[PDB]
């Protein structure tokens, strides 16, 4: 079936020991550091769910080399446009993830600069979305400025209950270097979470992306139609309801360009 | 040898049919934006051969679909920080739109708010793929706004040294030139009639004949080997614990 297909290229399990997907995880990261001759890592710490947990991972990993006898950073670092509507729980996740290094910027400025910019070559103004995306993509040049600056690779938070859908923005949130999450299911990430002990409320708000000036905080699963409970299901391999089933096999194959690199007349994945 | 395995990989031809290349690489175009249901194509255009070439091959596509009766448009953009070539290259590339966003207000924000909250100056080098990250949010912002495909201009002579700033110049939705060397791509801008001017630690010629299967001494071989192997992140999506390429 599509769902045993989507299930394999996402590395989805349909049960998993806690325990042992943090060790494999942690060990992924120390790894692929070490391999890169890198200093550590830098990740926007959002004070949502995913962040929070690829975020703790990076710390115990920067913690694990530096007990063998290793040097690694992690930096963590704020990135709001300006005010952010749940900059307390941005604060709670920090003092859980406890970062090596807690550092912050504004991104609003910037996204002001371009968007004025646009306006005054094109005589148009961004749409509310499209101006979510040049945010998005704004976390992207900050991450990789600390990043290139300190010698940090930039930790990316996709992973399969975003994959699946394809909810995300390209070379934005979805530009990273490496990948900690990868084939986890929205719950199966809170379980990880439970298992390192988060507050509960780190992993009990919504999910949003939280981009656009006019409908801030706006739900994943308000502007999918999908909820993460039918997400997960789908992915885990349980029976679900048809309509999710044509749903999210609808959105995979809409957005295969955002899992795979250019494309090329080599390539068949998009024919 | 690891030779003929990069240029398989990079899908590289040693010789190549100029016209064939130009009808293959059009009509590569065609196909993928009808699939996608896209209204066209958008292209930073720089003066440089890639973006020359990149670009002419897009406007030749838009036109090929117009006059089978679709509907297709191409957006050149200048990306000025803050000139003839480019204005050279729009002469001849003779898109159906000429657009411009300087990128200098942007990356000064930038560079200074990242002064302010870091109390560090941005480097030359971190400045400099700032820039090429700007422009790739501004096509991005282009594309999003007028229904358009994101062009990128890389090729097997960039591919395999990997230099080119990843989700800068490096971020687009479709390739045309893939698998052409640096001269190959010389040629074709040659056989579409560009004018010299715009066709004209190792040299490309260098790195093109490794490519096209010619015989180099080890110092390069051993070099770009050695590029293509501590660059291949940048040639694959985000590492996961499930790829072996970065191993
Ligand atoms: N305001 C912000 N501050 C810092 N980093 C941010 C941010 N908004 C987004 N990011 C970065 O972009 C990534 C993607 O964000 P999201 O898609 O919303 C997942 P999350 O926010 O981390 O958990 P969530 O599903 O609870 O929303 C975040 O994990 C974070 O690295
Ligand atoms: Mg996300
Ligand atoms: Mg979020
Ligand atoms: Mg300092």
């Amino acid at each position: 079936s599509m769902q045993e297909k989507i299930m394999r290229e996402l590395h989805v399990k349909p049960s998993i020991d806690p325990k042992q997907e943090i060790e494999d995880r942690v060990n992924f990261l120390k790894q692929y550091v070490k391999k890169t001759g890198a200093k550590g890592f830098v990740l926007g710490i959002s004070g949502g769910q995913d962040s929070t947990l690829a975020g703790r991972l990076a710390q115990l990993a920067v913690e694990s080399i530096r007990e063998e006898g290793g040097d690694a950073q992690f930096i963590a670092v704020r990135l709001p446009h300006g005010t952010q509507q749940d900059e307390d729980d941005a604060q709670l996740a920090l003092k859980f993830i406890k970062p090596d290094k807690s550092w912050k910027f504004d991104i609003k400025s910037t996204v002001s600069a371009f968007s004025d910019q646009y306006q005054q070559e094109t005589g148009d103004q961004l749409t509310d979305f499209n101006k979510g995306n040049v945010k998005a993509r704004t976390r992207m040049i900050a991450q990789y400025a600390i990043g290139g600056q300190e010698g940090l690779l930039v930790l990316g938070t996709d992973h399969a209950a975003e994959a699946v859908t394809g909810f995300f923005t390209k070379y934005g949130d979805g530009g990273a270097d490496l990948l900690p999450l990868t084939g986890l299911t929205k719950r199966q990430g809170r379980t990880l979470l439970k298992e390192l002990g988060a507050p509960e409320r780190l992993y009990l708000k919504e999910p949003t992306a939280d981009l656009l000036d006019e409908k801030p905080q706006q739900s994943d699963e308000t502007e999918l139609g999908i909820s993460y409970d039918e997400i997960d299901d789908y992915l885990e391999g349980k029976e679900v309801s048809a309509k999710v089933s044509e749903a999210l096999e609808k959105r995979y194959s809409m957005t295969e360009h955002k899992r795979q690199v250019p494309a090329s007349m080599f390539d068949d994945w998009w024919k």
